[PDB]
């Protein structure tokens, strides 16, 4: 109940949350049906529309009219935005040159430059080109201030999930907004846009930045604008919060926009009917500069210009329904749309079978439009899966395409033309972003990057300390002018051994077999040399990696390649080496196929044995440094030493093999020689974090061998290219995958066929950063290079995502 009967007189637009069922007069109060009776009358006005014009200079003040052209305007901070400009003969502020803004120029009494966020929904990357020619104050804001190429939303690309990630700098999973409609079984309540749950607080998680703020003592306007407030009023409340007394005025403030959003469903995104929206939102930036300008704040204020998704084409005749795959279609309950996420219609069912599901979703038609996955088997780059609100199986849908239950779904609920919610990596759903004020740098442009690091960019312009979240605080310093954040790197927690010659191969018991008894003090000191490390400057590039947890590990040196040796999981964390573009690739000899080498160095105990793979029926194993890729027949014995052996299914050895034998040497081609580091990751809880022993769900048959969830590698060479990976001056190059250990290849529809049809298509799926790896792994790479460590952290959250251009 509401006692609408209070007023909104003097209360327009308050900033604090007066308590039912007293009356509001804050923004959120048409969101719940309780404004004073007199809102609309006091604090919606619109008489004489929104613009000054030549007869209204100089007019006696009448308190009716949405905005006042009165000679008292200024002082009283509400004068229309196009007043100096209509009635003071001042221009536009898109019509000024620009001039850099070097130190902030703000009004006595400014504590800090405030942060404006104008944010837009379904602004597409592409728009800021392909639409430069309609958007001047925008191209303004873009050619003079900071801005990228494009920004990565995350996925699923939809608005809530991405602009609460902006708020938060958390992956969907971690603030637990993970679709526009959930369910959530501890609650056993379900969230939609239409309706009243989605305000209960117990949704949304993490910290946002208005709530970072105000526990630092930084004062907000309202982030969430109520629909039917037009756009006009949103930039004007802005303009008179501005000019509230120092000890009120807020320091933070933001805009949105529906549009593009709500045409582009409509019209596809490049739909003729576009160029109108893209007007009307740059007359809105224009309104919001030229307000700016009026109250001398236009080179005080930082302005971030931001996208929550892009749009793509999508029409109803591209639908997938289930009901052409699953005889139980009854028994599901589907989200649908860009991503379908499948769960039990009844959990009294206790004929429901997930496995059952997946198999008859499976290649089951030629050119079928989306694949069914369970959570865990998400490329891990999505960080889509440690949440109760995320169904255990999820369809990643093709761009362009939709997939719904039935068909009676889609006519009994052919009409829009856009949508958006694909894989994040898709160039359609990249969105924009752009920065301008005294705090960003001037006509700049910098790389692409994702929206979960801007929470931490926008607590640096406010000069607060961010929440914990997912960004990489430091990765984006190159932004900014000034008030970067100097991070130190992590200290290592647990030092290396560096064991030597320990053991007689008698000690050993472990069931392997080598044919390695082929018997020179000219090069027996070499082969000592070589096992002191005396290569491993090629090979160990960056520094060797920092373990960040406790744990008892042992350096290996070898001719070609050093690797960090886990006592506690029986195998390398990590194995590097370096392949120059001249390197040969030679083959695995016959005699030697099935050659396993006790590594004299590690203790048998600290092994693993090869009696326990001939035992596990459905387990064999392969190698992280590859044998194909040996400098010569006999350093090639080193790559079958126990301690470079791994546990591989043999559906993945066929993955791994291939990148080993083929794709290495391919990237050494092309990238004039790579540095390569590979290792497992073990992730049965799917948090996106190492794992400790205690949550290994599998080993190999009777041992202690523990299986990784995941393989990555990270694959570095010199940004340009005319320097060889191994005497680069200047900046790094980077590319890393996470692949999935799996026991069958059903991801991929092809994998009947020559590898090279189907697994470097795997492999561009799971890409990754090397700030994922890090995650997975415990570990910190790039310790010792040339390069500044800001560079660094930027190279770390480096996607490379094989989309054209
Ligand atoms: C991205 O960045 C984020 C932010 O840094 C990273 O997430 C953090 O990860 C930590 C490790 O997973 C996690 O730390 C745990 O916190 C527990 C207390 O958490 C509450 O308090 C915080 C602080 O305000 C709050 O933020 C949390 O919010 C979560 O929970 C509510 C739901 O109740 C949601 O509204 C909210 O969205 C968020 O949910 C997300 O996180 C939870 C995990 O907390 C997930 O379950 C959800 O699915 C969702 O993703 C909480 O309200 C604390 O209790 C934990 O301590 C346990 O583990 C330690 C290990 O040291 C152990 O020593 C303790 O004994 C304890 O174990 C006991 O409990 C176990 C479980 O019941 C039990 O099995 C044992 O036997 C023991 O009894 C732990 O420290 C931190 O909370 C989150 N923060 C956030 C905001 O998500 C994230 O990892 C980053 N991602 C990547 C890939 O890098
Ligand atoms: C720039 C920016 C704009 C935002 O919303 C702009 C908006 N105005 N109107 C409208 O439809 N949108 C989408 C939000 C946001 C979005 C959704 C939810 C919340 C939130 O945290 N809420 C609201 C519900 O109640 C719970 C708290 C905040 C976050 C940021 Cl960073
Ligand atoms: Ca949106
Ligand atoms: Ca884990
Ligand atoms: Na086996
Ligand atoms: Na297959
Ligand atoms: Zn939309």
């Amino acid at each position: 109940w509401t006692a609408t009967s209070g007023s909104c007189k003097g209360r327009c637009f308050e900033l604090q949350e007066v308590g039912p069922p007293d009356c509001r007069c804050d923004n959120l109060c048409k969101s719940y049906s309780s404004c004073c009776h007199d809102f609309d009358e006091l604090c919606l006005k619109t008489a004489r529309g929104w613009e000054c014009t030549k007869d209204r200079c100089g007019e006696v003040r009448n308190e009716e009219n949405a905005c006042h052209c009165s000679e008292d305007c200024l002082s009283r901070g509400d004068c229309c935005t196009n007043y100096q400009v209509v009635c003071k003969g001042e221009s536009h502020w898109v019509d000024d040159d620009c001039e850099e803004i070097k130190v902030p120029e703000c009004p006595a009494g400014f504590v800090r430059p405030p942060l404006i966020i104008f944010s837009v929904d379904g602004f597409r990357a592409s728009y800021m080109k392909k639409g430069s020619k309609v958007m001047p104050n925008i191209e303004k804001l873009r050619s003079c201030g900071t801005h990228a190429p494009y920004m990565r939303p995350v996925y699923p690309t939809k608005t809530f999930p991405n602009l609460y990630t902006l708020a938060t700098g958390l992956y969907p999973e971690s603030h637990g907004i993970v679709g526009n409609s959930m369910y959530d079984p501890v609650f056993d309540a379900s969230f939609h846009l239409r309706g009243r749950e989605k305000f209960n607080h117990r949704w949304w998680g993490g910290q946002p930045l208005w709530i970072t703020a105000t526990k630092q003592g930084v004062r907000a306007g309202t982030f969430f604008w109520s629909v039917s407030i037009p756009h006009e009023r949103r930039i004007l409340t802005i303009l008179q919060w501005l000019s509230l007394p120092d000890n009120e005025r807020p320091s933070v403030y933001a805009f949105y926009s529906e549009q593009p959003d709500f045409s582009g469903h409509k019209y596809g995104p490049f739909g003729p009917e576009m160029t109108n929206p893209l007007r009307e939102i740059d007359k809105t930036v224009g309104q919001l500069m030229d307000g700016l300008k009026q109250l001398r704040l236009h080179r005080c204020v930082n302005v971030i210009f931001v996208g929550d998704h892009g749009m793509e084409d999508v029409t109803c005749d591209r639908t997938e329904f289930l009901s052409n795959y699953l005889t139980n279609v009854d028994d599901i309950t589907l989200v649908p749309g860009t991503l379908g996420r499948i769960r039990a219609k009844s959990i009294n069912n206790s004929k429901y079978d997930p496995k059952t599901i997946i198999a008859a979703l499976t290649c089951k038609k030629p050119d079928q439009h989306f694949k069914p996955y369970m959570k865990q088997h998400l490329p891990k780059r999505l960080h889509y899966a440690n949440n109760r609100r995320i169904e255990d199986i999820h369809l990643l849908v093709d761009r362009r395409w939709h997939v719904a239950r039935k068909p009676l779904d889609v006519y009994k609920k052919c009409f829009f033309q856009g949508d958006h919610g694909f894989d994040n990596k898709v160039n359609s759903m990249q969105t924009v972003f752009v920065g301008y004020g005294p705090t960003f740098k001037y006509r700049t442009k910098v790389p692409p990057f994702e929206n979960i690091e801007l929470y931490n960019v926008m607590c640096d312009l406010l000069g607060l300390k961010p929440a914990p979240n997912n960004g990489t605080h430091g990765s984006l310093n190159h932004l900014l002018r000034t008030n970067t954040f100097r991070p130190t790197m992590p200290d290592e927690v647990s030092r290396p051994n560096y064991p030597g010659i320990m053991y007689l191969q008698s000690e050993f018991d472990l069931g392997c077999t080598c044919d390695d008894k082929v018997e020179n003090k000219l090069e027996e000191l070499n082969k000592r040399l070589h096992t002191k490390g005396s290569t491993k400057e090629r090979h160990l590039l960056y520094g060797r990696p920092a373990v960040l947890y406790r744990t008892s590990y042992d350096i290996l040196y070898h001719t070609d390649f050093e690797s960090g040796y886990s006592e506690i999981f029986l195998m390398p964390l990590w194995t590097s080496y370096t392949i120059s573009k001249q390197a040969e690739v030679s083959s695995i000899p016959e005699h030697l196929t099935n050659c396993v080498r006790p590594d004299v160095r590690v203790s048998p105990g600290f092994s693993q044995n090869c009696l326990a793979y001939k035992n596990d029926k459905q387990m064999s194993y392969g190698f992280l440094f590859p044998p194909y890729l040996s400098s010569s027949p006999e350093a090639k014995y080193d790559a079958f030493l126990v301690t470079n052996m791994v546990p591989m299914y043999p559906a993945f050895k066929r993955v791994w093999a291939y990148f080993q034998r083929v794709l290495v040497k391919k990237y050494a081609s092309e990238r004039n020689g790579v540095n390569v580091i590979s290792g497992p990751i073990f992730d049965y809880n799917y948090d996106g974090l190492r794992d400790t022993e205690d949550e290994i769900k599998q080993y190999v048959e009777g041992s202690s061998i523990p299986v990784p969830t995941h393989y990555y590698s990270i694959i570095t060479s010199c940004l340009d290219f005319t320097q060889p990976a191994d005497k680069c001056d200047g900046p790094l190059s980077v590319s890393s995958f996470i692949l999935p250990h799996r026991p069958d290849n059903d991801e991929s529809c092809n994998s009947s066929e020559d590898e090279s049809k189907w697994v470097e298509e795997l492999m561009k799926m799971h890409t990754a950063r090397v700030r994922d790896i890090e995650h997975l792994t415990g570990l910190d790479f790039y310790r010792k290079t040339s390069r500044s460590y800001s560079e660094i952290l930027t190279l770390k959250t480096y996607l490379h995502t094989y989309e054209s251009e």
